[PDB]
């Protein structure tokens, strides 16, 4: 029994099938109250929703799927015809993500790629019929943000206007990626300040009153 399985089960037992909003809400409740988990979460998710509504992307690539929270969040806003491709290195997570999408009724819009992004990115055009990407959600591991950006560029997957959206640029932080994109004439950057997901961290005091020795 893993934390990721407990999340899926919680969703299966509490969310309305075919209702992506109820799916997102069940995950957020479990991870707020029961177990912290690295889903993008609702505060940042609202920002993502606003950005997606702005750009109405037809083809989105996610780096890092986890339990499928952000894939559900994004795919529920996609127009008919539009596709999300999500890359996930951990097979247990790729399976959980698939079941989450199934439950939400979003499986037809989303394709899960099993593997490391750095290995999968060069396979995109040939194996998944991709010309250029309209949007990229970076949310896998901090050290890969900058090299995967350079790989997307090398492989011709970026066009003028492609929107990169990166999570966690402050915590855990992606200083190299930020420096690079902010300093590069190839990228126009905007920062959206928010809060790390699920940070009502429970702690307590113990009072222990000495009664004497035995
Ligand atoms: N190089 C890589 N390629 C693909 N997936 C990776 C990777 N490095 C880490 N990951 C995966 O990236 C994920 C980070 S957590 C993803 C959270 C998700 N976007 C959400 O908001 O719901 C983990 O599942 C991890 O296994
Ligand atoms: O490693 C992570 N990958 C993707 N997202 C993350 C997050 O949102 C918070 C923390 Br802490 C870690 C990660
Ligand atoms: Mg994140």
């Amino acid at each position: 029994d893993t934390k990721e399985q407990r999340i899926l089960r919680y969703v299966q037992q509490n969310a309305k099938p075919g209702d992506p909003q109820s799916v997102l809400e069940a995950i957020d409740t479990y991870c707020t109250q029961k177990e912290w988990a690295m889903n993008v979460g609702d505060a940042k998710g609202q920002i993502m929703d606003a950005v997606i509504r702005e750009y109405s992307p037809s083809l989105v690539l996610e780096l890092g799927a986890y339990c499928g929270y952000s894939a559900v969040r994004m795919a529920r806003l996609l127009q008919p015809g539009a596709r999300l491709l999500t890359m996930e290195i951990n097979p247990d997570c790729a399976a959980i993500t698939q079941q989450m999408l199934n439950f939400a009724g979003l499986q037809d819009k989303v394709t899960i790629l099993n593997g490391a992004s750095q290995d999968l990115i060069p396979q995109l055009k040939k194996k998944y019929d991709v010309d250029t990407l309209d949007m990229v959600f970076l949310d896998h591991w901090k050290d890969r943000y900058l090299p995967d950006t350079l790989l997307l560029e090398k492989c011709g997957l970026l066009r003028k206007g492609t929107v990169l959206l990166a999570d966690n640029v402050i915590v855990p932080g992606t200083p190299d990626f930020l420096a690079y994109v902010r300093g590069s004439s190839s990228f126009e950057c905007t920062h959206y300040s928010s809060y790390l997901e699920y940070m009502k961290v429970v702690d307590g005091l113990e009072k222990a009153i000495y009664q004497g020795p035995s």
